[PDB]
């Protein structure tokens, strides 16, 4: 093949790069010189290793295409991103959407998804809430009267409108959840790829601690992602959680020039079977690292190990051989 | 093949067909409407899709023979069930030996299945209990003394005259476990397919909350089955998880005319290497699901990927060779 | 192959077995008569099945290498495995060096590898600490005055000459992650190959119990093994486990006179992104019994399944065709 499948190394080049490899493409790491050696010597998957953020001229010059990784944009920032003029797979378009609080908002309200209602004034409480004040110093109040008690004990607010810089939502109880997506532009399909719960660090440990040793302490509870565990879901929740996706696509299509590649929606399922969606990630999520050598759910429907990585290569494999690839990359 | 596999669209279904599809066999799923895209799009494993609850007539003239998944009398009702003119793999008067209490409770003693001590007087507690009035409203007691102080206070009980329409069993703590068994007819054989913890909500999601925010509210734990995430035992553990399903079949052979093809003990496992079984389930379970390439356990001794769905269909393709279908059919 | 390998009956056998059929040497299970069908039957793995503890003379004559298990002097004794006259693969030094807290606490420190800090004396603390009386009875200390009145409370502790019988550690939070290595003599290469969660009883199920229910009661938090759960790390944590991996090896050259075959680092990761290790094993641990059909590790670089016994028995394959297998043996 012409073109070479390029990523930067971190979150999911493993992976990426396996799968670029698996469908017959020559590949490009590049990032920090610290990491070279997970990337061609403990585990080979990269042809190519460039010591640097951003490479540009040399990876033009490699007939490269970007897939961006799930930290992207983390590590280089949103302009630089926007403004790459190496082709990137997927819609450029998506990343201010994913990311501003707001767009994202009407992002999943346009397409029906169901998520934490947020309230603007603490007086309309009607039901327990989190409170996020500006996971540091999170707290749950009851009703507005427990509110203003805890803003007193905890935020120093002893007047009403000295309250400012938090945010207020609906709390929803229920058990962390991530369905990983790939929207197909060649065969315009949606699939569902694999499904993961993220490990997360200190929130996965405190379970192990009694609650008298706990209650000791004031307790700093941390949200750092560690890494990934397999699930399946209960069949019968699949259809809601792949019409979900349906219509994340759909309303893409609508808002910012459309969504393809993968993706995940990320929440809980609650008691009563209901998916509540706390964050979209338009991009590959690290749980689809699990699924190299295939998912519970991908080998239902193909004969040999996909992973998200190998899927992307698939659809710029695809795209290449329908002479489409210009409609995969922006 | 003549026989055509067929299951209700609902719990197993996806896996069930794919085992099917790769033993040669066509596959008829039947059941919902809304859910007829998952089992013919998005995962293409159902040749025929009818939609209704139970198409006897139509399953007839396909040569259906019905592989019950794990919610089949859920959704269908027992009567129809053991009424049901369509063959059925597995033994229908199961049916009843699983679900009934008093029966579940026999078949365990008479199979010498460890299970929790059941107190039909308060004033026998020696050791600590769970309370289960008729998840919901879920205590424990230590003694007597502490049972009915409980008793008054959450109950409203003042006489002792007054109890009523109470559960009373040996409180066990250890770590869910869910052995997946498959017992052949053909072949009089049994095997360890797969094991899974079941994923719960809201009870799995508690263990993230600090002890001082959940005291601040009452909590209502639930038990709803949300998916399924695979594990393996401690080796040394399995000789005897395995010979508890020796004796469960054993017994059943007995009892109730015989037991074979997929079945799960749910329990768990003490910190002194006890399996105590809560429930049987004597039908294929969703933490099979998983298991669509296989399992740690398959791959010791198969060269291929076998989920259980995929031993199902292997089962019956055998009694076919073997001119022994009746056999495996009720 | 004119070499058999042999395993002691429990830990690991059925994988490390598995493997040695996989590479094409006969294979012989040694142990408990009880669990003689579990080898033979459910998973037929051992071509020969010797019911004694150590049967030197009988394993001599089938020209035997033993693989050791990860519970392999539990079950012997040091002194019998140190002085065996049958061939063993790894390096039977290195049994006292992971065993004994002193040396075992030397190599990691030669290895520079994150430890928890140990305290001589009580009045040095000055962060929490975990309290070790001799998991029984363990509690946390926030400081001096918090540590004796907690040694008065919990062990009658009422004057500073009196303590005696515990072990102060620095206390570190973060969530269980077990990372599985191969160091390959033949080729002078460290591999990553797979990691797991120990599922573990107790303490793994006291999440489930909400905090009014577990204070009515002392809680006796117990550490159990009872199995394994598959794990990813977020990818960018992968060089510095590696590198952890590479340290303790060439430690090891040093010390011990090396360290080759397979090896964990069992720890934890805290909310700022550190592996902080409890103990070495130096052996094969059971969280490799998932990866009978390879991991999502072992899929990045191998074009089929590469259990951690695959692994192994690949290796002697390895060492025999190079004609070095003594170098691989004690
Ligand atoms: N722009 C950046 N500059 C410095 N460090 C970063 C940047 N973006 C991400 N990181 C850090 O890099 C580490 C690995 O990132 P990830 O690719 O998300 O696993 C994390 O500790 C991040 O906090
Ligand atoms: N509305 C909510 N209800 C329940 N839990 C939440 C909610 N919002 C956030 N969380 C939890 O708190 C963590 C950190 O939240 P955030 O800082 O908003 O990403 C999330 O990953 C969730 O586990
Ligand atoms: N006979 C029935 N009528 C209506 N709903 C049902 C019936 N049986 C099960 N359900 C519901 O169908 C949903 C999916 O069931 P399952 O096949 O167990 O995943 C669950 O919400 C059940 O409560
Ligand atoms: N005897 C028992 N000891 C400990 N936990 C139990 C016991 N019985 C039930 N449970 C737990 O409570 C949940 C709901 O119980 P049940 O409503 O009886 O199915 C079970 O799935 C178990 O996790
Ligand atoms: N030398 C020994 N004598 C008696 N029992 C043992 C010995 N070593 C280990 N065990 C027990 O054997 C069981 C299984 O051990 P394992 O191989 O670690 O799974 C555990 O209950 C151990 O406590
Ligand atoms: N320094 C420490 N900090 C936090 N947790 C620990 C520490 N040491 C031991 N533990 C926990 O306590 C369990 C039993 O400890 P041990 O008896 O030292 O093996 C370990 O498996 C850990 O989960
Ligand atoms: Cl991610
Ligand atoms: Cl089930
Ligand atoms: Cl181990
Ligand atoms: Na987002
Ligand atoms: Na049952
Ligand atoms: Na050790």
């Amino acid at each position: 093949m012409k073109v070479r499948i390029a990523t930067y190394a971190s979150h999911s080049a493993l992976q990426i790069l396996k799968g670029a490899k698996d469908e017959g493409f020559e590949t490009i790491a590049f990032g920090s010189s610290k990491v070279k050696p997970l990337y061609t010597k403990y585990f080979p998957v990269a042809d190519y290793f460039i010591e640097e953020k951003y490479p540009e001229e040399e990876l033009l010059n490699l007939n490269a295409v970007v897939v961006p990784t799930g930290s992207f944009v983390a590590h280089l920032g949103i302009e630089l991103v926007e403004n790459m003029k190496v082709p990137y797979f997927g819609n450029k378009r998506v990343l201010r959407w994913e990311s501003d609080r707001n767009l994202e908002r009407k992002w999943l309200k346009k397409a029906g998804i169901r998520v934490p209602e947020v309230y603007e004034d603490p007086d309309d409480i009607e039901k327990p809430v989190i409170v996020k004040p500006h996971g540091k110093g999170y707290f749950l109040a009851k009703d507005p009267e427990d509110f203003w008690r805890k803003a007193e004990k905890f935020l120093g607010i002893k007047r009403k409108e000295d309250l400012k810089n938090i945010q207020i939502q609906e709390y929803v109880l229920g058990v962390p959840v991530y369905p990983h997506y790939f929207y197909s532009k060649v065969r315009e399909e949606l699939e569902l790829m694999s499904i993961d719960r993220r490990y997360e660090s200190n929130v996965d440990a405190i379970g192990r601690i009694p609650a008298k040793d706990q209650l000791e302490f004031d307790m700093d509870i941390t949200y750092t992602v560690i890494g990934n565990i397999p699930i399946v879901l209960r069949e019968s929740l699949l259809m809601d959680v792949i019409e979900a996706g349906e219509r994340v696509v759909k309303a893409a299509e609508e808002l910012m020039g459309g969504l393809w590649g993968p993706f995940c929606l990320e929440g809980v399922f609650t008691p009563d079977l209901e998916f509540v969606v706390f964050e979209i990630s338009a991009r590959i999520v690290a749980g689809t690292n699990i699924f190299v050598n295939g998912s519970p759910y991908t080998w239902l429907r193909y004969d040999r190990p996909v992973s998200t990585g190998r899927r992307i290569a698939m659809e710029i494999r695809e795209a290449i051989e329908n002479d489409m690839l210009e409609k995969v990359l922006t």
